[PDB]
């Protein structure tokens, strides 16, 4: 057991075997590889470095095994902790870096600044304790969803002037503060307590039950989630960042500036003001939001939204017993609702209106992820679906005036339809639900685009059909069948063959109007799609 004592600096050597060195001088370069065998968490274990009142140890390096408790007034210099090894810091340490689950723990009254949290290391500041002028670079290689607070920075007191690298993670927990802190692409803060003054560079900071966010910046790729229970103020979101308000969630004074992308419901609390005025998602009502670049608002069950725009990149998306009124969706902008919401608006090409009360719909545009659910016994009047615009129909919905199939548009068919008008297909209709469905329609103008078709070819002369219904099929619209009986099980056709498009009242079909889009073999035979006389198209066998 050497004690150095004071004004005797002992300048290099190490320490093993459960052997401890007393300091009340200076003592450099030293290495600490003994009394920390026993673990962290125990009061049983004998021996390691003591810094008392006074004393220094500078340049050493607490290997596996090895403990350094520094006390009231003691100093440590240029400390690596690497390997295991841990320092219970109840004074100052000063550049310590932390490798591989090396340890520090800043007990009450402690201050460490210049830590470096390097990978699987950890610095955990007690309550009481300060860390100031930290770097982190591990914590969060688990990704957003990884629960790791077993590495980088827990605080139960306070951290300052903290850098969060890729990778890097600081927790603060309910005692906790966190103020000053910059944090990179790839690493995160997570915050229960207190953090203010936050800059997320592409960083991400989740805000949880109970946890308070104060002056927090998004800047291009970063992140702000504020859960449910968590709050939030003096947000400014630059372009090409993202506020995610969870309902039951505050976000109060939101500066949303162009391009900031604002993802929330009418259930939680977003007060502010963006580029066209000042906002509020308040008590299930939200007055002036502007969805761009990625936002979401979410209307839920009997709330409401007025005066929303919709922009290119944003989604307004309706649930049914909601209301969104005074709607300005450009093109680009996507629309999700069914035919028991209530929205009114303008599109990309005009006046539009769910009345989800009489469950009609008038005008949709559905584009970029836009979606529209006609739900049983409800009718969708001139529909425009365009690229990667879904249009749903419930079984017994209905179809009224022209519904246009932009290329890349979809149409869902989950039941039995009548359009008392014209389909216009350039995309992809699609009977999905194992029963089989009739689309019938007046006049059908094909500009390429599959309808994808089901048949048993078992012995059932069963199908989903068209119907042509007193008008015309033109154009060129390919046929795509898929056979859901018994598959290497091939029967004859009878007769005329399965009737796939049904002409009646009068309809007449051009020749040339549908084609197979891939050969349809079952067992033994190729089927093959004929239009006959009579202006119907059938399935028959060949050799
Ligand atoms: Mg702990």
């Amino acid at each position: 057991d050497k004690v150095v004592q004071a004004g005797e600096t002992v300048n290099d050597g190490t320490l093993t075997n459960h052997d401890n060195q007393i300091v009340f001088g200076t003592a450099n370069g030293m290495t600490i590889s003994t009394g920390l065998e026993l673990g962290p968490d125990s009061e049983e274990n004998t021996g390691g470095q003591w810094i008392q009142n006074g004393g220094i140890a500078g340049n050493t390096t607490v290997t596996t095994n090895g403990r350094q408790v520094v006390l009231e007034g003691g100093t440590a210099s240029d400390t690596v902790i690497r390997d295991g090894g841990g320092q219970s810091l109840n004074g100052l340490a000063v550049n310590t870096t932390l490798n591989n689950r090396g340890e520090q723990w800043v007990h009450e009254g402690g201050v460490a600044t210049g830590t470096i949290i390097n990978r699987d290391g950890y610095q955990s500041v007690k309550s009481g304790g300060l860390a100031t002028g930290t770097i982190i670079n591990t914590g969060a290689e688990g990704g957003p969803d990884s629960d790791n607070s077993y590495t980088g920075q827990k605080v139960q007191g306070t951290a300052e002037s903290t850098t969060i690298n890729k990778n890097g993670r600081q927790i603060i927990l309910f005692s906790g503060l966190a103020r000053d802190t910059l944090i990179y692409a790839g690493g995160d803060q997570s915050v229960h307590g207190r953090a203010l003054n936050t800059t997320l560079n592409g960083g991400y900071q989740y805000v949880h039950r109970d946890g308070l966010a104060l002056n927090t910046v998004i800047n291009e790729g970063g992140w702000q989630v504020v859960k449910a229970g968590g709050a939030a103020g003096n947000t400014t979101i630059n372009q090409n960042g993202e506020l995610r308000v969870h309902a039951g969630g505050e976000a109060t004074a939101v500066t949303q500036n162009t391009g900031g992308a604002l993802v929330t419901s009418t259930a939680a609390t977003v007060i502010g003001t963006n580029r066209l005025g000042n906002f509020t998602v308040e008590n299930g009502k939200a007055d002036g939001v502007v969805l761009e670049s990625g936002g979401r608002l979410d209307v839920l069950e009997s709330h409401s939204a007025q005066n929303t725009l919709v922009d290119d990149g944003g989604t307004l998306a309706v649930s049914a017993g909601g209301k969104a009124t005074s709607v300005t969706i450009t093109s680009g902008g996507a629309l999700i609702a069914d035919s028991g919401a209530t929205v009114e608006g303008t599109n990309a090409s005009g006046k539009f209106s769910i009345d989800g009360t009489s469950g009609q719909a008038s005008g949709l545009l559905l584009e970029n992820g836009g979606s529209f659910t006609v739900n049983a016994g409800g009718q969708a009047g001139n529909t425009t679906v365009g690229h990667r615009g879904t249009l749903t129909l419930a079984a017994g919905g209905s179809l009224s005036g022209r519904t246009q199939l932009s290329k890349g548009a979809s149409m869902v068919l989950n039941g039995d339809v009548v359009s008392t008008g014209d389909i216009v297909n350039a995309g992809e209709i699609r009977f999905d639900n194992v029963t089989f469905h009739k689309l019938t329609t007046t006049n059908l103008t094909g500009q390429g685009g599959t309808i994808n078709m089901r048949v048993r070819l078992d012995g059932s002369n069963a199908s989903d059909q068209l119907v042509i219904n007193g008008g015309q099929a033109t154009g060129k619209t390919w046929l795509a069948f898929t056979n859901v009986g018994n598959s290497n099980l091939g029967v004859a056709t009878t007769g005329q063959g399965i009737r796939v498009v049904d002409a009646q009242n009068g309809a007449t079909t051009e020749e040339g109007a549908f084609a197979l889009s891939r050969p349809l073999q079952a067992g033994a035979f190729n089927y093959t799609l004929n239009r006959d006389s009579d202006e119907d198209w059938y399935l028959r066998s060949e050799n």
